[PDB]
């Protein structure tokens, strides 16, 4: 049982649950980071994060097959002892981020080895998947001005 709740943060300006960043167009393009702090992941296990970025207005994926930018991060990231905790993902500068549009972020965790057995044999044979994929969620929005 698994999950991650994100935080982006637009040019230093962090998104709650309560309210997302508001950030002016850039030219330089905009920084956007994302906070993962993910719950249930295997303990000390290695995993794989892919963050993506969409044009999103009033809830719903402007373009949901024409990310702005995708980031893989440092390409490996090790879970807790606990299996809770925080990760920050950089996106970079992003262009192509405009006055009167929205951007949400998008997260998939894939654990590095298979961690789950799937058919009972006793051996794993499937990768540990966890996302979080929530068009609405303001903590994980920013607004451009
Ligand atoms: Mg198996």
């Amino acid at each position: 049982v698994s999950s991650l709740q994100t935080t982006v943060e637009a040019d230093g300006q962090s998104s709650t649950a309560e309210k997302s960043a508001e950030v002016t167009e850039n030219k330089d393009g905009v920084n956007v980071v994302d906070t993962i702090h993910y719950k249930g992941l295997i303990p000390k296990q290695k995993y794989e994060v892919v963050g993506i970025l969409y044009e999103v207005k009033d809830g719903k994926l402007v373009d949901p097959n024409k990310p702005i930018t995708i980031s893989n991060g440092t390409g490996e990231y090790t879970v807790s002892d606990s299996g809770e905790g925080e990760w920050k993902l950089n996106f970079g500068k992003i262009d192509g981020v405009e006055a009167r549009k929205s951007y949400v972020v998008y997260e998939e965790v894939t654990s590095v080895e298979n961690l789950v057995d799937t058919d009972n044999d006793g051996n794993p044979d499937k990768k540990h998947e966890v996302e979080h994929k929530d068009p609405k969620d303001k903590s994980q929005t920013f607004v451009v001005k």
